[PDB]
């Protein structure tokens, strides 16, 4: 559980660093700095407007953006589910 | 389960009191009174338009509003999941 | 002449903005929360930009008779502006 | 005559587009990221299409005094265009 949460923090911070570099200049409201990127990737993890609100507008500039966002969702959503179940069982 | 539901009610009511004070004057449609705040925080808990519809517009006026809403989601979402699983287990 | 028309529009914009802040400022603080915000919104209403779908219909869900304020304001300002612009061309 | 008015509008559109790219290009790259994008957006602003709900209100959330740029631009361009179009009809 402790290591699971530690892995989720490392993944989250790395992805937010990656996103700031990739989409920061073209999408500064969602990825303009590390703080904006951490907030946006938390929203994308909760699946809230991830495609219509964020990734479809981003794909209009960066057509391969789905290679970043779909594996991010698959990874964080699975880990969050695994972590919350882990706390309840332990 | 009973205590879990009791904790969720106390958390929900306290947060709705907090939100009415914080965002009531600047966002009266969503937090103008305790009834509006309880409804909005139920919507935020279900994750429905929580960021695009509510917290991003709120952050344009109150930049630190994420310090309220992200811990609220993390807490209530985890508790609801824990409560629903608890009812199912204490039935089998 | 033109000067009196430009002054008339200024007075109308000030009176309507004070009134809009007073009536709708508590319920709609983004568009009418203070004189500056109201002056900006009333200008947007005069240009007919989202005046109904974006401003007046949301306001009427709280203040049902709000159309009595905004429809006469549109009728007055879009007439005054039409008269002012044609007035400058003639003179 | 008409030629000088059409040239005046061209110069104004170039100066405002360079200024809009310089001021708002980093924070709003879709509408002001370069001269081409700004020229397109300023034309859209002149036609009064979503100028406030779609462009200026989002910009003012980052640049609060942005209204001092866009409101005088609208007042100037919608006047020049009105004078130009009436000018062609007369001549
Ligand atoms: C799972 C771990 C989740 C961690 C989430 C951390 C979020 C931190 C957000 C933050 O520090 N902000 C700056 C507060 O000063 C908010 C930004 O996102 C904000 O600048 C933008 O959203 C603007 O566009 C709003 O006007
Ligand atoms: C569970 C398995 C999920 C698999 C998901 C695969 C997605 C593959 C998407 C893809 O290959 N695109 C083309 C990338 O070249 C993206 C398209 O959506 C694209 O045609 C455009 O809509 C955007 O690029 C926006 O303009
Ligand atoms: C008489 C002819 C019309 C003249 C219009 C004058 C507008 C002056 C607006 C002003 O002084 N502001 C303060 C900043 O300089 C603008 C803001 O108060 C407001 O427009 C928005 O920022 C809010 O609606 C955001 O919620
Ligand atoms: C050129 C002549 C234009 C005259 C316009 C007269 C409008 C009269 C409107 C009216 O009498 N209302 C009743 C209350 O005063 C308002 C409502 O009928 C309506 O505008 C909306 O509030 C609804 O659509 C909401 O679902
Ligand atoms: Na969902
Ligand atoms: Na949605
Ligand atoms: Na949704
Ligand atoms: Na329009
Ligand atoms: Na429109
Ligand atoms: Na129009």
């Amino acid at each position: 559980v402790g290591s699971v949460a530690a892995l989720l923090t490392v993944v989250f911070y790395i992805a937010a660093v990656m996103a700031t570099n990739l989409y920061g200049a073209t999408f500064p409201e969602w990825f303009g700095d590390l703080s904006k990127s951490l907030y946006t990737l938390f929203q994308v993890m909760t699946l809230e407007s991830w495609s219509m609100g964020i990734v479809r507008p981003v794909m209009n500039v960066h057509p391969n953006a789905w290679v970043f966002f779909i594996p991010f969702i698959m990874l964080t959503t699975f880990t969050v589910l695994n972590l919350f179940i882990g706390i309840i069982v332990d």
